[PDB]
């Protein structure tokens, strides 16, 4: 066990292991950057907030800690280490989660450099990537923005969630659908690959039903064949007294972009979520020739995520959260 110490950051207390210095404030979880003396590399470090307080912080601490533990690829964020002050499932109240220090987010680079044709490829495939990764481990992201996509000064990008977010939702999430396929990440990833080719948002909703009235602008009203697969007789009936609204043409709004780069946005931005392209068909799409490598996008191992139809006790809950801590194993 190593030796701790312990912080005041901006109110809050920090007790961490003495590898762990520098630590300042980036994020409120609550998340420090830090300097990580084992390996001379900067790090990020997360402290759970309350992780135990109720039967769902309990199950959200649980379902984060094995998620990142499960996590594995160059795109999306993994775990360097994880730990607690406590030395027994008794004095167990904290839960702190290590990893690699990305200096940026995507928000970021899209305010002060207008990126080439070049760039976009490269930061939307990588995105794909990982998404690919996510979602053959049956995760749905449900939250892909700028500000959730950490970008190194070579471009490298890797997907995380902190937990408006609205501007690159699903607009099915919007209007709780409650099925929700994994292409709703496809749509975010489409507002997101827009913004990085215009350097404007595409979608800025002003609240709630604004977002919903930009996206049907853009796409146009349900089309005949999404009307007919729409159960719910109330979502129906209001939907054709909306405007009415052609379908936009998408080579017409992004002017002088790559016509690969269109291409791809008619794909994935479509309005019924069942003809939206899936990231491994995205990844074979002719705009990335230049990276696709078929033999180097990786699946993820089966993730048991069976606990999610669990109804459990905080104590069960947080006994397992203490398992996986004792089980970590580092990366080499
Ligand atoms: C889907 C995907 C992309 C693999 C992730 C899910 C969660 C998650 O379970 N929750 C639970 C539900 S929730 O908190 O709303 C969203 C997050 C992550 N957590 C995460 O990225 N944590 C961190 C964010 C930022 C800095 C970190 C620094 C060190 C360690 C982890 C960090 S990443
Ligand atoms: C206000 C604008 C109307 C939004 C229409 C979005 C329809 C979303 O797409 C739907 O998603 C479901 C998955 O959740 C699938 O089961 C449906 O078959 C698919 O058509």
């Amino acid at each position: 066990r190593p030796t701790f110490y312990r912080q005041e950051l901006n109110k809050t207390i920090w007790e961490v292991p003495e590898r762990y210095q520098n630590l300042s404030p980036v994020g409120s979880g609550s998340v420090c950057a830090a300097f990580d003396t084992k390996t001379g590399h900067r790090v990020a470090v997360k402290k759970l907030s309350r992780p135990f307080q109720s039967i769902i912080h309990a199950k959200r601490t649980y379902r984060e800690l094995r998620l990142l533990k499960h996590m594995k690829h160059e795109n999306v964020i993994g775990l360097l280490d994880v730990f607690t002050p406590a030395r027994s499932l008794e004095e167990f109240n904290d839960v702190y989660l290590v990893t690699h220090l990305m200096g940026a987010d995507l928000n970021n680079i899209v305010k002060c450099q207008k990126l080439t044709d070049d760039h976009v490829q490269f930061l939307i495939y990588q995105i794909l990537r990982g998404l690919k990764y996510i979602h053959s481990a049956d995760i749905i992201h449900r939250d892909l923005k700028p500000s959730n996509l950490a970008v190194n000064e070579d471009c490298e990008l890797k997907i995380l969630d902190f937990g408006a977010t609205r501007w690159y939702r699903a607009p099915e999430i919007m209007l709780n659908w409650m099925h929700y396929n994994q292409t709703v990440d496809i749509w975010s990833v489409g507002c997101i690959m827009a913004e990085l080719l215009t350097g404007r948002t595409l979608f800025p909703g002003t609240d709630h039903i604004d977002q919903l009235k930009l996206i049907l602008r853009l796409v146009g009203t349900p089309g005949a064949e999404l009307l007919k697969k729409i159960s719910s007789e109330s979502a129906r009936n209001y939907i054709q007294s909306l405007a009415q609204m052609p379908k936009m043409n998408f080579a017409n709004v992004f002017i002088g972009a790559n016509p690969l780069a269109v291409d791809l946005l008619e794909k994935m931005l479509v309005l019924d979520s069942d003809k939206r392209i899936t990231a491994a068909q995205a990844l074979a799409h002719a705009y990335f020739a230049q990276y696709h490598d078929p033999d180097d996008e990786p699946v993820a191992d089966p993730y048991d995520q069976s606990f999610e139809s669990r109804d459990l006790l905080i104590d069960e809950w947080k006994s397992l959260t203490y398992d996986e801590v004792i089980s970590f194993v580092p990366p080499p």
